[PDB]
């Protein structure tokens, strides 16, 4: 029915067992939905048994834990307080990764990791040419947001053992619904849920991170780039870049590269083995009713 | 011979292979040696083959990055790349880690690292009750200094089958050496090579970081607390605390705990299954040789 409600139990299971978080001190939900919510409904969407469920949600909060390392050492609480809840987490997250005894899996979140850090200082350390190329840019946010989402979703195979093509197709569609996740991120922070330019929270603008739409804008304004360069000397060069975004077709073209991509992620699903289990079926359904949900979301 | 020069060829070789540093750019070894040689003297001190020499070296690059990756976030090149490259290293570690085809070594490193973050809270969160105990001091001591030694022998063990029991046994000398190794530092950074109180670099009393020679003294000076925490406020606390640590037996029980520490190294090794192997009791000898030289360095 909705791709949320089809493993809503499912759900429901790890927000329990994060109640590991019960130990003494003596003296927005909706992230951790999409990609536990990938990561469960791609489980039950290849052909193979509690004891696998309960492996494969294993990797949903190894993932679960990765990421939210990454939002810690991204502030750098106290940044070294940050830097060490984000370590404790990358060794418990190692931890349950060595549990579920497989070396692949393991490597394949290593990577993940790696690609992360790759992503960080790629926003870190570009050059001004390459802050403004869309191929740098689509790369960067590759690593930055995408392939936690892949290599989590090529383990959920991997652990399935599912041949090593169903495993890149996994991977296939975590990466590109990850790229179009982001990309529609991007123009929602301009747009907001009033589907307006302008009306949105424009805090990537407002901050020097510059995204998709303004990327494209480029192509058409050679005046946006010193616009945007002086975007935190004066508010008004933001006010003013923006009534360039509103004369490009850039919001349009982020959308229908956003589009391309969970067109591909939903292909990934439609390559997947023939099957004939109603459950698998209503999996894989789920899997591409989420392709166009990321497109049509406002919030 | 001399417990380095034993293994002097298979460091060398962990150089070389250090120059994976070969990236193109376009446009103090004591340390590593210590940690290395107890991991490459304790493997060819169990009797269990080239490709296991490799394994087994495999282990040393791991806790040699790990270990760089823990110095890296103690800064915490500009926090936030520091951050980075110390992360970008546990990735590959991790990488390398699953690499050996071995989930319980994977499992003893993550703890590894666990306990080093557990360590390091525990200097940034200490009450100042704790931080003025020798009990706290030796736990904290433990986690930041030792684990990782120990954690990396027992993994050297494991990962050459050896009894469950012999695997204590390697996690036993690292420990001990381990401690003993970071009280003897404590030592000499108040005595220095010149043996003489004062003449050391004094390193962590000038910047509060109390020690067990300092602990010690102040079981009989209550007076020294309130010195040494000023000792920020006015270099002559520094000054007024070594006077007191002069008239204690600090320094002197520190050393005495350190020897008691070293021998429990040597007893481990003592432990070890008997063996007629000339190459592997010459290995043996090596590790004790080690634990008294740790006692009677002046650098």
């Amino acid at each position: 029915l909705d791709p949320f409600s089809l493993v809503a139990d499912e759900l429901s299971l790890l927000s329990n067992k994060l109640r590991e978080m019960v130990l003494a001190e003596v003296p927005g939900v909706q992230g951790k939905q999409f990609r536990s919510t990938i990561l469960l409904l791609m489980a039950t969407a290849l052909d193979v048994t509690s004891e696998l469920r309960v492996r494969q949600r294993g990797i949903a909060e190894i993932t679960e834990m990765i990421h939210v390392a990454s939002l810690l050492h991204d502030d750098v609480m106290g940044n070294k307080m940050s830097v060490l809840a984000g370590d404790f987490l990358l060794s418990r997250a190692c931890g349950a990764l060595a549990a579920l005894k497989n070396t692949e899996v393991v490597a394949l979140l290593a990577t993940a990791v790696e690609h992360l850090v790759t992503g960080e200082t790629m926003e870190i350390t570009s050059s001004t040419e390459q802050r403004y190329s869309m191929d740098y840019y689509m790369q960067k946010t590759y690593y930055k947001t995408a392939s936690l989402i892949s290599n989590s979703c090529k383990a959920v195979a991997v652990l399935t053992g599912q041949t090593a093509e169903v495993a890149v197709l996994a991977f296939e569609y975590g990466r590109n619904l990850g790229l179009a996740f982001q990309l529609i991120d991007d123009i929602l922070d301009f747009t907001g849920t009033s589907a307006s330019l302008g009306k949105g929270s424009l805090s990537d603008i407002r901050h020097g991170v510059i995204t998709a739409p303004i990327l494209f804008a480029m192509e058409e304004f050679p005046q946006l780039r010193e616009v945007v360069d002086q975007v935190e000397k004066d508010p008004r060069n933001v006010d003013i870049a923006l009534e360039y975004l509103g004369k490009s077709k850039g919001i349009q073209r982020a959308r229908e590269l956003a589009m391309e991509h969970a067109n591909l992620a939903a292909a990934a699903i439609g390559s997947l083995p023939e099957t004939d289990n109603e459950d698998v079926k209503r999996s894989r359904r789920a899997l591409i009713d989420l392709t166009h949900r990321v497109i049509t979301r406002n919030k």
